[PDB]
């Protein structure tokens, strides 16, 4: 958990996502499922 979430935030920052509500919702995610959900959601929006 304390790995996928960090790499998630790094992935978002590298992708070009300046979303505080993104980073917080990264930290708020407690399961890999949620992490993928948040990333996919905002990345889909960003793309």
């Amino acid at each position: 958990l304390k790995n996928a979430k960090e790499d998630a935030i790094a992935e978002l920052k590298k992708a070009g996502i300046t979303s505080d509500f993104x980073f917080n919702a990264x930290n708020k995610a407690k399961t890999v499922e949620e992490v993928n959900a948040l990333k996919n959601e905002i990345l889909k929006a960003h793309a």
